[PDB]
């Protein structure tokens, strides 16, 4: 790699960041967004009061406005179902380590409500909350609302820092390692500027995510993410190994690899901030699906991005890799739904069932109105889009075991509902190529019908080639495709994914069978189920 490689790209003026204009050749149409218009106006010179005045057909009479509304909000997190649900905006948080309040629940119900049909909201496989049915003249007055609860949506779509992923039990399980919600939490108001924005790794080349990992369990993922911190002590010290790179495409799979460094505990924050200035300064800006931070390591190879990495650390110091981590390879992922004793003596939590992470309000506030009545006011999201409720006082199990709502979101589903995730689909994507959630639902609800297991099996459904329900992590995956009936009929499909396992023995899946009707789908899994995961017909 040349010296001339390393050269920034990227410069500061007037506050945002900016591709030098000897870096502009051959950059992608969305760079060219980015150029036309800092995105990041709209929310810190509140650009977005005039917009939202538009009405949305004048809107449209006008590149620079409608990429406004289709591209640029992505940084304020409100998304343009342009396809799908013409004129209204998915809007996507940052909820570091999945935590809520039943007051933000709440907030998020009465925003919802008012857009009846239109409206519903999703816990995503980012434990994040997106809320639907959003018109464009609301925006200033929602963004002026979940303020007000301690709430932002900066920043979490397009080319910006995704929703940091923590431990679901964190500070709660007995077993845990690191309490992740302060490292989450840092790094959620570093990416934002605590809530203000912040342009400096607003302008990066493509979407990048992190985790922080806290449990033996790796609920975090931390194989498939851009940045993982993995707990290590190192010589006497407590920190994070760094593994790098992680990634899911159309195109390309990657597990995260290791940077070969370790940084103290105090260091997440400067590290996280290192790594994305080197990301930012250096990364290729070329086709989209050659943008993700991997392949900027592919191109200076994994010791050429480390040593980018250690001349933006303070004082220019990266130590290596603790030779072990803190992470226990004898491990067998643990339940979390249902009841379980909290560290704290008295108190137990309690994971609930969320059929496809898909609520409407008044399942909202009837999440909440538990919260408060039994627990602390906290709701957890889970990345299986599932809950939890903390800190219960242990004597009110019994009677919150007979509350009416817990027969729709139980504490005990059946043990394929317990695994199953299911992405956006068509509903509402307009990329998606299937109808995901609704299809998956009645179709793990006739699987297990004909089948009992006792193998905690992982179904994901994901609706398109981006994989944002990750069938490549799944026991058996289901990837949305168009295929043919036996008389050469269009209809609705799945590619069939095999052999994805997590935790600390991960490995990613591929394709076992393309193109199967998803009409045909219930005696396949069934045989599969019997076949490779030890189920029993009925
Ligand atoms: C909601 C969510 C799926 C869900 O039902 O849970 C989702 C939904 C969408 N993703 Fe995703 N992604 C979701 C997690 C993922 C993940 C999983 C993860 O983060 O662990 C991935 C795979 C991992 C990865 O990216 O490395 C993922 C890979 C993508 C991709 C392909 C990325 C690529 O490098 O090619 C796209 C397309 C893109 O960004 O260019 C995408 C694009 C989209 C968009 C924003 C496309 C669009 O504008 O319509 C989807 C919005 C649909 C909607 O209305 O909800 N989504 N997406 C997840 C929200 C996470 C969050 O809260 O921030
Ligand atoms: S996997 Fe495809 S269909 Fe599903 S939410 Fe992501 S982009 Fe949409
Ligand atoms: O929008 S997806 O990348 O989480
Ligand atoms: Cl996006
Ligand atoms: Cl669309
Ligand atoms: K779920």
């Amino acid at each position: 790699v040349a010296a001339e490689r390393l050269e920034p790209r990227v410069e500061e003026k007037d506050g945002y960041w900016i591709l030098k204009e000897q870096f502009r050749k051959g950059i992608n149409p969305q760079e060219k967004v980015k150029i036309e218009k800092e995105p990041m106006k709209l929310f810190m010179e509140n650009g977005i009061e005039e917009l939202a005045k538009i009405p949305i057909e004048e809107i449209d009479q006008s590149k620079l406005t409608k990429d406004d509304i289709d591209v640029r909000l992505k940084w304020l997190g409100l998304f343009h179902r342009r396809k799908n649900q013409y004129g209204r905006f998915m809007m996507r948080l940052k909820l570091p380590n999945g935590v809520t309040t039943s007051a933000q629940t709440r907030y998020l119900a009465s925003v919802i409500r008012k857009y009846g049909k239109e409206g519903c909201a999703d816990i995503t496989t980012r434990q994040n909350w997106q809320i639907r049915g959003v018109v464009l003249p609301d925006v200033p007055e929602i963004l002026k609302g979940l303020a007000e609860v301690g709430l932002t949506s900066l920043q979490s779509g397009m080319d910006n820092v995704r929703n940091p992923v923590g431990n679901p039990l964190a500070g709660i399980d007995p077993e845990e390692i690191v309490d992740t919600r302060p490292y989450t939490n840092l790094l959620s108001q570093f990416i934002t500027g605590n809530s203000r924005g912040n342009p400096a790794v607003s302008n990066l080349p493509r979407k990048w995510k992190p985790c922080v990992v806290g449990s033996h369990d790796l609920y975090e993922h931390p194989h498939i993410n851009d940045l993982a911190y993995m707990p290590a002590t190192k010589d006497g010290r407590f920190g994070f190994n760094l593994l790098v790179g992680g990634f899911f495409s159309a195109k390309r799979c990657d597990e995260a690899i290791p940077l070969d460094a370790w940084v103290p505990a105090d260091d997440v924050v400067p590290v996280c901030r290192a790594i994305l200035e080197a990301f930012r300064d250096l990364g290729f800006r070329g086709n989209r699906q050659k943008c993700r931070m991997m392949w900027l390591i592919d191109e200076l190879g994994v010791e050429g991005f480390r040593a980018e990495v250690e001349k933006r650390m303070p004082q220019q110091q990266l130590e290596r890799a603790s030779p072990e981590d803190l992470v226990q390879k004898q491990w067998e992922r643990r339940d979390y739904l249902g009841v379980h004793p909290q560290k704290q003596e008295g108190y137990s939590f309690i994971g609930l069932h969320i059929p496809v992470g898909r609520v409407q309000a008044d399942d909202m506030d009837e999440l909440a109105r538990l919260a408060d009545e039994y627990g602390s006011g906290e709701i957890r999201l889970t990345v299986e889009q599932n809950i939890i409720i903390p800190n219960i006082e242990t004597s009110k199990i019994e009677a919150l075991l007979k509350e009416p709502v817990l027969s729709t979101f139980s504490p005990d589903p059946p043990i394929l509902m317990k695994g199953l995730v299911a992405c956006t689909g068509n509903q509402f994507c307009g990329q998606a190529i299937i109808e995901t959630k609704a299809r998956s639902l009645k179709i793990t609800e006739e699987v297990q019908r004909q089948v009992s297991l006792t193998k905690p099996v992982r179904m994901h459904w994901t609706g398109c080639p981006n994989t944002c329900a990750q069938v490549q992590v799944a026991d058996i995956g289901f990837m949305g495709c168009l295929t043919r009936d036996k008389n050469g009929k269009t209809v609705e499909g799945a590619d069939v994914f095999l052999g994805g396992r997590i935790g600390s023995d991960s490995h990613l899946g591929e394709v076992y069978k393309k193109a199967v009707p998803c009409d045909d789908l219930v005696p396949l899994v069934v045989d599969l189920l019997v076949n490779n995961f030890g189920a029993v017909p009925r």
